Formats: structure tokens, sequence, C-alpha cells
């Protein structure tokens, strides 16, 4: 249904956001390929990550997952049996592409299928480079579409130049070369998420990191690990921006992932002039982690573009909200080179936030967000089934004088169950904090 | 409680429609999907297997509409089979697996097949190797031998195939794959085998050539929509034929039964034994021989069963065994699972008080023997042994308990209902 | 949803129609109440009868059912135990009404509920009389609607007179009478379905009957019977009317129930001068059964009214079709489901027939050839869909029959049996 | 199944434990009888508490619920309609007893049923008093077992005396006495959970207590409240105890409810001397809530019985573990089900601890370092498995715990919260 949302008198307390999706996926896949038991804490246990588990369980690996905790009794490649079942990818694009790399590594036959939606997402960009490595891959629309059949094994390294930049593709090819013979090299136009690169090293593998081109030597051995999964930045960002905007706020998000390739918001917040702080910075993967603390801030407009855009793409709608309370003008530029799935978000956020009373319009390559503007409520705003719009809108409502009806909150409860619960106990602690 | 108590029958009178033929039901649907025009199946077997065949072809883009025993298959040639976005689920059906493979090899896109646990243990390599020799890219578990299998069907070149094994499912696959290949495709085997695929395909407007031991198809001909009235499955029909032959005061008409000689082996044994049997209304529906059989309490003579016949009556050996117990003198049947069948058939009938004995390649039955109840007989989860025992219990003085009845209820749900119906009609006609 | 139906060149063959729904219900119920095993052949395995089985199992009766054969390890009243589960009736009007009577006998607590459909049908007509007999019954809308709660036990016989004519009602009270103290008597306006009467006798209970008045004494035993369920004339009727009208037809329907309170269709056929044979009359458990043979006849219009209407109600839609091919005026009157008559009229009329409704029924006229090429709906009522289907067998140009799911649910093999009849005619000719 | 647990290096952090079961049940129930909307926060979305929601949804009440957040559109008693469905109570004893009360209020027919479990639990101790009030209740075993049928309405108050202490039974009769005529009274040999009284007071109803006897006039009006459900002391107990035992530990437990009728372990903590802070002392929806803070403390053995025992019954397993590390003769004594305590002893001595069993309670002696390397079962009981789990955080070498799949039911994230305290002391440890 809908949620009606009042304005917040304040936000205070500590919160653990649910663990990073990308890291949780990889923590599992890598543990399966490794020798000796891997354990996973802070595991994001959603449909996609549960799909990954199910897939490897069918490949023979003994995995026990109990809420946020996972234990993977890996025995290396030598203990992955040929599946007598179809591997069901569910809704996970991550699982599909990375496991396509891994299955090309294996000297047996496998079939991949997922749901309605995954059968419209093109896979050709990944099957082609893998056929090049010596992998027999056929499927719907000549291997472009689900379902896909795969026999791998005796695989050969490859240098590979790529036109479009994509982290999932990279990760597939890297995992495939992990059991190949010789140099396997990936090259892209943009730099992009390094989770595969980082986590591999924490498992006991060496990668190249050469400028714009990453490479791997097969065949190295993966060992069992103890993986503490960092919080998802994308989920933290909702609270960070709330903490910044909402009067009388002081929020501490613990164990948040700080991977420079995804923590672009943390740079935006800082340059806008947020009272932001990091604490206890570590490297738990692989991945850098910190405890973020924000409190009510006086913000300023900031021009955002270039190499920053690729590193904060999920935080565009929430930054749109944040900019509403910043003095002067903020600009998003170089969004022209974004998927229609993201160009649509921008367009709706623009109109949703306008319904809420802000000065904001769409541009050729992003949006301009103008002035500090008090948001007025007494209106319905829709999440359009996109959890990122719902959530951003949800926190935008915390500033609105008069009630705001956010509809389509179903999509939020799917992705991030306790979003409103966490929000509610920040409002409770702040009300319990004002006493005589 | 998985056991029925079966009392001796005082008589058996009536008419019965046994369930459709499984082989013909499958193919009606399949060849339907390959033809131009509306095929209409009547008396179709709505079992799990045949329902699986329907499903796979729906998943291939073919419009198919099924109620109870009535099927409609709409259009539309090869030109209307679209590349599946779903896994084609074969379920339990060996037939769907094997025949559809032949057909899938004929199509220029990608298909996957899987089934349940059972099908995932049955070796397919016997079919996949031939089709690969025709040009088909077929991979699968255990190097294309076990489910799940993946199929890409390129431009297909014909083949002169030779096989050490006699297999009708294997033959069907290659003939079907030969349908849209170029240049004559031929299968040769040791024994002559079931000929449903050739007959029906022939009735669907296709031409098969037959030079004894070798069958061949010239690609690529058209198939036309047909009205297929599925004939009664003889294996089921056999159980009534035998009961009717034996129990005093019996007379059973069985309407519209597939009479095909590659499976009608029991019809020739009945004749040989001097059973009172009648064929009436024999015609041919959509390639398949069919007539209504009528049988009455007979005076049977022992006979030798062996050679060519065995293939064409294999499934009836258990019931034939019972038929034999009532024939005068010796009746021999000669020529892993077949031997396990034979043994328990022998075992059971023996405690019913028959003189039957097992041999290396079959069994020997002696004389006319009154069967006796008061014993519990088991089917070891074999519907064929179950039913055959059921019928034998109809002869025994004292009651006979037949454990393992749920196997029957799965193959032939209305089997005991049909028996009961004949038992009652005989008591109602006994108004002297 | 639909079926397209062409005219029939002929209909030849034998059919076993499904068990009578009413007898099938009762043989389970009486089996459960009786000492000794009861066995049931020809049982109708539809959703309703299975609900009946479901319920008595929850009362603790061992019942093993497969296709059309039931076994009931009946062990008497002593043998029914207090349910820990809710008794679920699904969609079954019979089960609900009758079980209410039975449960008013049993000295413990029980709860009845059904689906949405039963949850709308009123129960006051049965609950009120049983309450006056001594049973504690409460429920939604002051015991008028499910869920109903019942504590039965020590009942005292009533002399019941009703303004309604209902066999479920009569059966409830008669069943409560079985263990009630003294004499329970039901007097009804019309006479009605007497299956409850005939089967109590077949199970060994002395039931006294004047006309319209039936009485019963507690507390007689019931003995396990072997029950052969007769065919529903309700279904047989579609095939009898089919045989009567379609040229080149010769149909035999085996083991069909001819109970006179329900054989109204036969009276009409015979009065219309149909070529009807009733062979092998028997009585199976107090139930008159016979083999019927019909062949293409030259029917005449007849006047259907008065005492017969009650005996042929469910068959009015099919008789309406029958009258379409009869030579002359045929009147149905003294009827008062009055919307059910009207759809029959509407559809048949757009089929080319010459029907009209009256206030007391309808008037159908002459032998009218029927023109297809048009679409007619069952309106979820299965009987309209089957009447319409066999009407279709007679019509030049095809007829689409909307809502064949309803048919398919209540008579799965109905269209297959038709096919089989048309098939066999092709072979002869 | 089973989970392997090594020793704890140290426990540091802030934790919000799940909502209180009893308050979650009541928030919905009372909200359904109230006039005007009732919003609940901190709701425990367990099986039992969702069963309450189910039941009132079938009584006509519009209720939205999503994870820990619940909205109840109350329209007073007049808004409850006669049910067309059976009221399904699932496995919930609370729901069963407290609804029998509420339904007795209602001038229509209603049927209750639950699982094989509820089906075996006696109800005569609740239905008999309710009938005295004018309620008509029939059911299996002469009103003593599920399913039960009820028609209510015209109710007259009763002076009721119970020979058995039961919160549920008290709650039922009070709830019925909310729409009865005159003064309804309940008197029982001991005093037990008083959540019904507090909540009702908070929803605007006058409950008069004269120690031992509670009484209510009717009909008073219930008004829609904002109800922040406090954390469950029974589940906070497992973290207070672990904190007091593990070397270098300092844990804050946000918004835990401090009801004296269940805060027995807190009295035991301060009597054992353990360092225990108590910030933010406030009363919320009639319930007293506080923020608890425990650090690693020196434990002293203490005598426990009679006065303070009835109000800590569930915590006995966990307190038995807390005594393992307390110096000296620490004994609990009262038998008044108690089969739980029998099993605790077997497993603990198996770990290498000093516990014998006595006529009513048990003896615990000295501070004993526990040894690990054995399998301990909980027999499907969650209160053991949890106590047994946190116990294993002291002994080294794997201490395999069984019945863990029963823990994941009453407390989904128990082992997660636990894990998060170990690994946040990995990150607090940097010079």
């Amino acid at each position: 249904n809908k949620t009606v949302i009042p304005h917040a008198k304040g936000l205070k307390g500590t919160i653990k956001v649910p663990g990073d999706k990308s890291i949780s996926h990889r923590a599992v896949m890598f543990g399966a390929l490794a020798k000796g038991t891997t354990t996973v804490e802070g595991f994001l246990p959603g449909a996609d990550c549960l799909s990954t588990i199910s897939c490897f369980q069918k490949l023979g690996v003994s995995i026990e997952q109990a809420e946020e905790r996972v234990t993977v009794k890996g025995k290396g490649w030598d203990g992955l049996r040929e599946p007598s079942d179809i591997l069901d990818v569910g809704n996970s694009g991550t699982t599909t592409r990375l496991i396509l790399g891994i299955l090309s590594t294996l000297p047996f036959h496998s079939v991949i299928i997922g749901d309605e939606s995954i059968g419209k997402r093109p896979m050709k960009r990944v099957t082609e480079p893998l056929k090049s490595m010596g992998a027999q891959i056929d499927g719907r629309d000549h291997g472009n579409l689900t379902p896909l059949s795969i026999r791998g094994g005796q695989l050969k390294g490859i240098d590979f130049h790529s036109p479009v930049a994509s982290a999932q593709m990279k990760s597939a090819i890297l995992l495939a070369g992990l059991r190949a013979e010789g140099k396997t090299s990936v090259t892209e136009p943009a730099k992009t998420r390094d989770h595969t690169e980082r986590m591999l090293e924490a498992f006991g593998v060496n990668i190249e990191k050469d400028g714009l081109t990453v490479s791997i030597e097969g065949g190295q051995m993966l060992t069992g690990q103890h993986v503490v999964v960092p919080g998802d930045i994308s989920s933290a960002a909702f609270f960070l921006v709330a903490g910044a905007m909402v009067p009388h706020s002081r929020i501490t998000l613990t164990n948040v992932g700080i991977n420079p390739t995804r923590a672009g918001i943390l740079e935006v917040l800082k340059q806008m002039g947020a009272t932001l702080a990091m604490e206890n910075e570590r490297v738990q993967g692989g991945e850098p982690v910190a405890d973020l603390t924000i409190e009510t801030s006086v913000l300023q407009g900031v021009e955002i573009g270039g190499d920053i855009i690729p590193r904060l793409i999920d935080e565009i709608p929430i930054i749109a909200v944040l900019a509403t309370q910043a003095s002067g003008r903020t600009v998003i530029k170089d969004a022209e080179e974004l998927k229609v799935k993201e160009t649509n978000r921008i367009d709706t956020v623009v109109s949703e936030l306008t319904k809420l009373g802000a000065s904001i319009h769409a541009t050729d390559d992003g949006m301009i967000i103008e002035g500090p503007t008090p948001l007025k409520g007494g209106v319905t705003v829709s999440s359009h089934g996109d959890h990122r719009i719902g959530m951003a809108m949800a926190i935008a409502a915390l500033l609105a004088e008069k009630p705001v009806t956010v509809e389509g909150t179903e999509a939020i409860a799917v992705s991030y169950p306790s979003f409103f619960d966490h929000l509610d106990r920040l409002k409770s602690e702040a009300e319990n904090l004002y006493f005589q």
C-alpha cells in the first residue's frame, strides 16, 4: 500500500544498514571456489543473494545460510559436480553474469535460466568474450538471452578490449581466467566497481590494477576466508542525507562500505559542507569500511560531473533531495551516458520533487537543483515501483510541512525490509531525547 | 490398506471403452504441432506423460487446447514453432524425451529439455548420437547422455543409420529428424518394431518407404491437419479379453481397440488357443488399425509362444500366463526387468495353485488348473502384474487379497470400476 | 469457457452415466452410521460427495475411497468421535443440511463451515426444526448461516409440518429421528425426492409412510449394505432427448435410476410417444433401476403440468429442447429458478426455436429446425449448457456454447461420451 | 539443525532487541476495541502476534501491518462485525485466552480454532469464569478444548477468585469486564504480569487495584493511542548476562521495557553486584522503559526465592549461566512447566560446571571456567538454546549447540546481533 509520512522533529541514534549486495554475492561464489571453509557475517539475504546460494548448492557445494550468517564448505573446483538440475538465477543479473564466467571454467555441462525479467536482459556482451576464451555457450537468440547452456573446462587466457564499461562483464572474464592458462586481461573506457578484484586478493589471488586495464594469471588457488560484509552505501546514503537535512539530527551508521568506486556521495556531502565524519577506517575484505556520523548541516550547491558520476549513480535521486536544502545551485552533468533505467529515475524524481515544492528541472545531461526550498506537503507522491524513488521520496517527506503520502512502498519493503523501522526508531530516540 | 480383496466372479457381461492408446495419443499431439491446419484428437489419453507432451509443444509456440479426452492442436507447420524461452519439461515421459529430440534437432534455434528424477537416470545417448550424426548440436549431462540436454538444430543432412538394438523410440526420433533433413534417411535394426510413427505420419500426408528391417523417409514433405480418433490401448483391453475368456457365463464387447499387429500379439494367441473371439467393424482411423473385440467364455487349448510374436505381445506375458492356466495341456513362452517380471508372475500364480515354472528365456504353464484363494498376492509395484493377478483372482474359490493396488489406480484409474460394472451386469442379466 | 459444436450425423452406442449425486451422498452417510462395513459401487466422485467423505472422516469413520468405489468401516453411533477439526462442506448443500440432522443426534460439539457460496445459503429451515427437537444449534445470523455450531444428544421426536417442500429438510429431520425419543413425522405440501426414505429401509430401518407424511421411530440399528449407485436420470436425460431427436440415433443407457419422484422425463418422453424401452427393471437397495434404450422418434406436443412438475424440475431446460422438435404445441405450466426458464427461452429463441414464457411456465411450438452460426451462453448454470449442447447437435451451421467449464466440473466426460456416440455412428454408416 | 560457537573475544555495541510479545498482542487487541486510529511501533511480527491480527481482521477491524509497524483503524466495539470465517488462533495461547474474553463481550456468534498444539491446551480455567458472566461458550470436551463456539453480549460482572496465578486468565476476565455491568473483580494467590492493566490505563480505562485484587468498571471508552512497544526483557536477558561475563565488554540495550513483574533478572544483577546502567527512565504507553548498559563485572553468589522468583521464571536458564561465574553459594528455590530447569543442569555440568538439582530449584557453586568440546541439545526449547549459546561464549573449542532452528523462529537475528558484538570489538580494538 501507501505510507503516510509526517515531518521529523529530529533524528538520533545508531543504525546498521543491511550488508552490501555486490559483496554478499561474491563472498558466496568465491567461498564455493575456495579450499577450506568460508564464513560470511552481515550477509544481505535477499532473493538475488539467495539465488546465488541456490545455484552453487546445485553445483554440489555444501552451503548453510541462516538469516545474515553463511557458512560455505568449499573444496575448490575439484568438488563442483555436474548439475542434474537447471540452475535458477531468479532475478539476479549479478549471479547470471558472474556464474557464466565460473561455469565456463568447469569441465561439464550446465544450464542457466531465471525469471520473466532476466529473459529480456542481453547477455551477448559476456558470452562472446567467453566463447573467445574457448567456451561452448549456446542459448536463446544465439546466446544473447536466457536460457543458456554451457560446457567449459580447458580454457585459454585472453587480452580483451571492450567498448562499453560494465563491472559484471569484467568480473565474469576475470573469474574465467582464474582457472585458464596464461594472461587474461580486461580493458574498459571507464573505471568501474572493483569488488571482484579486491575480494579475490583477500581470498589469496593476485590481480593487476594497471591503469584502465585489469589482469589475472590462472590458475591460482583460493583459500577459505572469514568475510565480514560491510553495510551498503546506497542504503546508508538515505540516512546520511536525512541526518544532514533534518533539524536536530545526529546519526551514526556503523560498519558502512567505503569503496571509492561507490562512495561518491561521501565526496558530494563533504564538498556541500556537511558535518560528516569517518571513524575506525579498516580494510575488511578487500573492502574499506568506516563508521559514518552525520548531523544537521548547512549545505551549499555543488557542481557534480565527470569521473564522479560513475561512482554515485545510485545516489542520484537522494542527492536530488539533498540539493533541495542546499544554498545556491547544484548541477548533475554527464548523465547523458546513462541507461534509460537511470535516465527515467532522474525524470521522475524531478517531477516528484516538484509536486513537493522544490525548484528543480531536467537538463540535456542531468538536472539543475535550484535554491534552498522548504518542501510543502499535503500531496501524494508515487514510488513508481522503484525502491530508490520510494526511499528518496520517503526521506524527502521528513522535511515537508504537512503530511506526505508516499505510495508504492511495497517495493521498498521488498529491497530493504526495515527501512521505516530504522527511520521510526530515529524519530523515537529524538523525541525521547527532548525531556525537560 | 494398499490392498483390494477380490472375490471370484459369478459372470462378466457388458461393453467397455478402455483408455486411449498412449503411443497414438503422444504422436497425434506431436505430428499435430508439425502440420498445417487444425488437428482434432478424440479419445486421447489424458495421462501425465501425454499431458507433458502437450506442455512442451505449447512452450514451443503451438496453440493447444485440452479438455478430458479431447485435444485441438492449432496450425501451423514448422514455420509456427518459435524458439522457447522456457525449459521444455518432459516430466516423466520417455516418449516425449526421445521423439521431441528428433523434432527439436529439426529446428534452427535453441531448446533445453529436462524431466523429473526418473527421466534423469534413463540413458539418452542411444538417440543423441544418431541425431548428432545428422548435424544436430546436442550437449547434455554425462556428455549428452543424461538430462538436462540442450539442442541446436542446424541444416540437417540425411543418414543411413544402422543399430545393433531394436528400438521404436530410437527409430521414431531419427525418422522425425529425417522429416526435415535433405536426402533419404534410413533406419535398420535387428527386429521389426512398433510402427505407429510410420503409420500415423503416413496418414498425416507423409510418405515412408518400407523394405523389411529397414525403414526410410525422404525429407522434406508437408503434414496436414487430421481428425484423429485415438484407438483403445490393447494392453489394457487384454485384461478383459482374458477374463472374458475364462470366467464362466461371460461375454464382453470391448469397443474400438487399436488392433495394430506390432502390439496385437495377444489377439493371435487367443485365436491359436481356440478362444471364442470376434472382430467387428474393422476400419482404419488415421493410419491405425482398429476394431471392436467381443469375447465369450472359451474352451482354450495350450499353445507355444515364441519367435516373432514375443516383441508384439511382450507386455501381455503376465496376463497370457493366467490365460494359460485355463488352457488344456502345456503352453510354453520362450524368448533383467523382463526376468523379474516372469519370476514374480510365476511366483504368484503358483500360490494361487497354478502349475507354472520359470525358464531362462520365459516360462512353462501346464494343463487346466482350478485356481484357489485364501492367499494374499503381491504386485511388487507393477501395474501389469497387479491387474493380471486381479483377473486371476476372479477365478479363485476363496477370496484373494491383491496388495499393491495403487500402481493399477495410476495406470488405469477406472479399471476396478470397469470390472465391477461387468460383474453387476452379469448378476442383473441372471434374471434367467 | 467454450466449445464449438457441429450437428450430428447420428448417435449410436451404450453409455454408463455417472452415479446419482443424491444416492451417492447418502450411501456414505448411512454407511458411517451403520454397524458393519458398507461398500459402494458406481459412487459419483464429484467435489460434493467427496466433501461428505471428508466430513465423516473428521467424525472418526474409517473411509477408503478410490475413483467410484467406497469402503466405509461403519461401527455405529458409538463409533463417531467428537471432532477436533472443523467439518468442511465446501460447496455442498446436501452435506450441510443432512449432516445437521446427524450431528443433532451426537452428544458432543461440532462446527460446520463451507465456502463463500454455502456461507450465503440460509439454514434456518433445518436448524429451527432440530432446535425444537432438542438440539443446541447456534451460528451466524442467529443460526441461519455458517459457521454453525451444534451440540446434539438427547432428542425428543417432533410432528413436523412444513410450508416448504424440501428433501434436504425432510432428510435432516428424519435423520435426527433415527436416535430421537419416540416418533418423528415429516409432512410436506408436495411429495419430493424419497432417496432418504428408500435407503434407510435398505439399511434396515422401518419407515412408515402415508402420502406426503413420513414417520420414524428411534433407535433402530443400521446394517452395512453393499450399494450399487444407479445412474443419474438427470444426466441420462440429455442423452435420451438426444437420441429421440437426432436422426440415425440408437442409444442404450445402462443401470439408470428410474425412481418415480425423479423419472418425470420418462413420463414426458412416453407421453410424447418416444421410442423408449425400459429394460431389466430391478430394485437395488430400495431404488428402482433399469436399462433405457432410445431411438429417433416422431414426437408429439404434450401438456406438462400439475403433479408432474415436481418430478421433472431439473429437466425443464432439456424438455424445452425436446419440445422444439415435437409436432405441435407443448405447454409447461404450474411452475414457480424462474429466471432459469427464461434463459432457456432466450437462447433457444436466438437459435430459431419458437418458445415464449408464461407466468406459470412456458409455451413451445411445433417442429422447428434450428439454425446455428450463433453463440449461446450457459450463464454458469451447467444444465443450460448441456441442454444447449445437445440442441446444437441438431442445428445447421455450428453453435458456440459459452461456459463449458461448468459442464466440465459437474460432468467431466459429457463431451467425450457425445463424441463416442457420434464416432460409432460413423462406423455403422 | 546445529551451530558451532567459539569463545567471545569481547562484546561491544548498541543493540535493539525484538519487541515485547505480550505488549504487541495487546496493542493490536486494545486498538481494535478503541475509538480512533492506533499506531504501533516496535511491533514483534512473530507468528503468534500476526495470529492476533488475523483474528481481528476477521472481526471487521481494518489492520495494516508491515514488519515492525502496525496501524489499526479502531471504531469502538460497534465496529466489530459477526465473523463469516472461523477465527484462526494459530499457535497463540495469548490470542486464544484474551479473545475468549473480548468475544464474550459481543452480541454475535464466533468460532475459535488453532493448531494441534492449542488443540491440546485446557481452556476450562478461562471459559468457566466467562460463562458465570452470562457468556455462552460451548466446545470440545464440554468447553475445555478447541474448537470453541461463543455467543456473547449481555454481561454481568463477577467477584472472581482464582486458586491459580495466571496473567492470561486475569486478562480475559478484565477484558470481558470492560463491557459488563458494574464491577468485575479478579483475585489470585500471587501477583503476575500486569500488562493488561497498564495498557488499558494507557488506552484511557480506569483499573482500580487494591493489592492482590484488580477491578474494572464498565463500559468505559477506549481511545486510540500511539504505542511504542518496548524491547523484551526476556531476550535482553541473554545479552546482559553475556556482557557481565565476557572479558572486556560494554553493551548498551536501547529501549528495553522495565516491568517489575518481569524485571527480576535486573534485581538479580544489582544483587550480584554487576555494573549495570539505566539511562532514559521513562513511562511509555503505561509501560516503564529504560536503556540498559552492562559491562564486564565481578559476580557474587546470591540467594533467590519466593518474593522475587515468580517474576523471573523464564530467566532461570540464563541466570543459571550467570551463576557459573559468581563466587559462592548461589541458590534458587521455588517449584510452581518446571521440566525446563531439569535439562539445564545436565548440559551445564557436561560443560564442567557445579550445578546439582534440589526439591524446588537448584544449587550453583563458585566461579567455574567452562570447558568446550561437546554437543548440547535444547530439546526444541528456545530459552535453553539461547542460554546455552551465550554460555558457550566463555568456553573455548567448538561447543556445538542443537535446536538452533527453534531459536531462529522466536528470535530471527539472535546469532546476528551476537556476531555483530564480537566483530565490533575487533574494530574498537586499535590502540
